[PDB]
């Protein structure tokens, strides 16, 4: 019995149980998008960014009244995206992430210290959710003493810098984004002050590296840097906590694999990777056709919206043997969890670091963790995001 069937996870998604359409590409008419379920097809689509573009503004109906989030690279197309990515990736580096490990462990310990010994913890509220927030804030020059100032802004930040948002958008939803954005002057004055400081007295940190990022002299403006930082405050945050909770849920569902993983911590990252393939926080990606293109015998007209169901592609039997089986030992595990191509997830090594550190400490602190049917795991309502929003676990 899989983790999906145990908790009746997203019953709307049949591919979560191996029920797949015969064709990889199936046009909807609802819902006027082209759904892609196949692994080789998704790979082809993701690699061909020219044919399958990422800026969908011209493709959205006037019913979609969405505020454009400044600096959002995922909604951005080349050549501008290329320059923006070259620059941001000059700063957001593997070395900077790796150097954060001790800090991540220290934050993780403090969080676990608060609930150590309790007969029941809730994984999201106690660990999975606060950790990515604090970690990314410190990377952006937010000192500990200013945590109360950021929990204060917590709600407004995420409404104001979440972004789009095709499947889940509503009129009232976008309305909320606008209102939050109207109350963000003091956050953007906050970031601007730290950017001005890093340009004045440079440090070995992210904000400074964003200021100094070069590529033949062509740099980011202070305003673009502030926008990059504010976006980073929320991008990957929710998905990171989902990923943390999803891994534990997959492990709970199979006590023998859980025991094996606890015994052999070298399997932790693999268990995290496998959870991303099994329960995808980013289940759906949107692309726009720039021309008429044939994908697997299916002709897609120009200016059509393609929905890449990465969760389904992650279960394509052509690519994955026993696709419905959570197996942390899969090596390699070329899932679509972080995407593929010029838009490949930038925060992936940070996500993987927080995951490995948090998981190992959780197992260390709590030798026994089991779900409660009286307090069942809940899930995000969204169709494009497959992750837990709450976990209740027994110390037992
Ligand atoms: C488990 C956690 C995460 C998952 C599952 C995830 C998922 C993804 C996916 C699927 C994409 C590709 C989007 C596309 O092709 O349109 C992406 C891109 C991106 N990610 Fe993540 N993400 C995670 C964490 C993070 C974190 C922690 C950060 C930064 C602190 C981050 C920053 C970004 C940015 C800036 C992009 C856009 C890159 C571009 O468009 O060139 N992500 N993410």
């Amino acid at each position: 019995t899989t983790v999906v069937d145990r908790w009746n996870i997203h019953p709307d998604h049949l591919w979560l149980r191996g029920q797949r359409p015969e064709s990889p590409v199936v046009f909807d008419e609802t819902q006027g998008v082209w759904n892609v379920y196949g692994y080789p097809e998704a790979m082809d689509i993701l690699n061909d960014h020219d044919t399958f573009t990422s800026d969908l503004a011209h493709l959205l109906p006037v019913s979609v009244d969405a505020p454009l989030l400044e600096g959002d690279m995922s909604q951005m197309d080349p050549p501008r995206h290329r320059k923006y990515r070259q620059l941001v990736s000059r700063a957001f580096t593997p070395r900077l992430v790796a150097d954060m490990e001790t800090r991540v462990a220290d934050i993780t310990r403090e969080l676990l210290d608060a609930v150590d010994g309790k007969p029941e913890i809730e994984i999201a509220a106690d660990l999975a959710y606060p950790l990515p927030v604090i970690v990314i804030a410190e990377l952006l020059g937010v000192p500990a003493g200013d945590r109360d100032l950021f929990k204060k802004w917590a709600d407004d930040i995420i409404e104001g810098f979440s972004g789009f948002s095709f499947l889940d958008t509503s009129g009232q939803g976008e309305q909320d984004v606008r209102d939050a954005t109207e109350r963000l002057r003091p956050l953007l004055d906050y970031m601007a002050g730290h950017v001005t400081e890093r340009r004045r007295t440079p440090r070995e940190d992210l904000l400074t590296h964003l200021v100094q990022a070069e590529v033949d002299g062509e740099r980011l403006t202070d305003n673009e840097i502030v926008n990059v930082a504010n976006i980073l405050l929320v991008t990957g945050h929710i998905t990171t906590t989902m990923t943390l909770g999803n891994t534990v849920l997959c492990l709970d569902a199979d006590p023998e694999v859980a025991a094996k993983v606890r015994a052999d911590r070298s399997l932790v990252p693999g268990a995290i990777e496998e959870a991303l393939r099994v329960l995808s926080p980013s289940a759906a990606l949107a692309r726009g056709t720039s021309r008429e293109v044939e994908v697997a015998g299916t002709v897609i007209p120009k200016d059509q919206i393609v929905m890449l169901w990465l969760g389904a592609g992650n279960r394509d039997p052509r690519q994955f043997t026993d696709p419905e089986v959570y197996d942390p030992t899969r090596d390699p595990n070329p899932h679509f969890g972080f995407g593929r191509g010029i838009h490949f997830c930038l925060g992936a090594p940070l996500a993987r670091l927080e995951g490995r550190v948090a998981l190992n400490a959780l197992f260390d602190r709590f030798p026994v963790l089991r779900t409660d049917p009286a307090k069942p795991p809940t899930f995000f309502p969204t169709p494009d995001m497959i992750g837990v929003n709450t976990l209740h676990l027994r110390t037992s």
